[PDB]
């Protein structure tokens, strides 16, 4: 569109931007090459979010080509070393979209990014971590090419005093460990124990919970389903239309967690959040001293604010995991819920009530306040699942 194209580009660069990007992608679906490259260069030079949007959308829609990959690789390699937050995450998304394009240059580009990430292992460390996460999720085959340098550099870079590095690198370790288990463990456990022996608390807890959770998917399945929250006999139309190491170390994992949860009860919110997330899975793997250590932190956090959601989620997982011994704290849990509801966050409280059902006739008396709270999709789905199961 030349002039109109440049105008729309400037407008998008200066909700509305998202709509403009979507329209541009839809137009690229139907649809010169030099003009498109020049427009991309103008938006790139000018703001950065619009440039990355245009580059990624045009690449993904129009399809990867040798000239396009060669011209846009320089733009990406210029964006990566220095940029601003949020824009970096968008750039990493664009890198992932280019990675999953499925071209001959994809292997070279992925190896180049992985090697530079390893060399790096703060707009650089976080960028490398995000790229590693995306490549692990998208291309396990080329992500498994470098595993020993992966572990060796990450086990040193993670324990640096940073938060975003921890958040991303733990997820990268999640993907790597999942791939390894589907297809190292001793080195991971040794490094985690050395680090554990307030920054060096939640990282070790996460690393141990990785082995515990991968060994036992039952605890993770409930969390995944709650986070998300025809017939064979039909006659087809007569006219067809056109168409081991994680089990033997899990004990030590739970052991080094029952003490950390008791120690860092209120040290340096983030640590409490991670502990609340990780305790129920460990108890689900192996439930009284561990149970008491988990109960203290969970019950303490439930009463407090800014952690009620995750604390109740952990409480529900604990109720599912421990059936008989958990009944002692039922009056405390019910009283806290009956205190929290009248103020109306409570959607997750309803979900945890559903998981607790996942029973007694007292639920008939408990029906009235939940209904009196009000309408919510979580409440409706919880009631429907309750009627299904019981």
């Amino acid at each position: 569109s030349n002039v109109s194209v440049l105008q729309q580009f400037a407008s998008g660069l200066k909700r509305a931007k998202a709509a403009k990007e979507l329209q541009h992608y839809v137009t690229m679906e139907l649809r010169s090459t030099r003009f498109y490259d020049q427009l991309n260069h103008h938006i790139f030079e000018l703001e950065r979010k619009g440039g990355i949007l245009a580059i990624a959308s045009l690449i993904g829609v129009e399809g990867g080509n040798a000239t396009r990959i060669g011209r846009f690789a320089n733009y990406l390699r210029n964006l990566l070393p220095s940029n601003d937050p949020v824009v970096m995450e968008m750039a990493s998304k664009a890198i992932g979209r280019l990675a999953m394009a499925g071209d001959t240059f994809t292997a070279e580009y992925v190896e180049f990014e992985v090697k530079r990430a390893l060399e790096w292992l703060e707009g650089r460390r976080h960028a490398a971590v995000l790229v590693l996460r995306e490549l692990a999720i998208s291309v396990p085959t080329f992500f498994f090419q470098q595993v020993q340098p992966f572990f060796d550099n990450i086990f040193v870079a993670v324990w640096d005093p940073k938060q975003a590095i921890r958040e991303g690198a733990v997820a990268a370790l999640r993907a790597c460990l999942i791939l390894t288990t589907q297809r190292w463990y001793r080195h991971t456990f040794e490094e985690a124990e050395k680090g554990f022996d307030d920054d060096r608390i939640h990282g070790a807890l996460l690393i141990l919970n990785e082995l515990v959770r991968i060994s036992s998917m039952e605890g993770e399945r409930l969390r995944e389903e709650m986070e998300e929250i025809m017939g064979f006999g039909t006659k087809p139309r007569h006219i067809t239309p056109f168409t081991l190491v994680e089990s033997r170390c899990c004990r030590d994992l739970m052991e080094e967690k029952f003490d950390q949860v008791c120690q860092w009860v209120l040290k340096c919110s983030l640590i409490q959040m991670t502990i609340l997330n990780l305790l129920p899975r460990l108890a689900a793997f192996r439930p009284t001293q561990y149970l008491q250590d988990t109960m203290n932190h969970v019950l303490s956090c439930v009463k407090k604010e800014k952690e009620r959601t995750a604390a109740f989620q952990a409480l529900g997982l604990l109720s599912v995991a421990v059936r008989s011994e958990f009944k002692v704290y039922l009056p405390r849990v019910l009283d806290i819920i009956r205190a929290a509801l009248p103020p109306k966050v409570d959607a997750t409280v309803f979900t945890c009530i559903s998981m607790l059902a996942r029973i007694q006739q007292d639920i008939k008396e408990l029906l009235e306040p939940m209904l009196a709270v009000g309408l919510s999709p979580a409440l409706t789905a919880v009631l429907y699942d309750l009627s299904r199961q019981i």
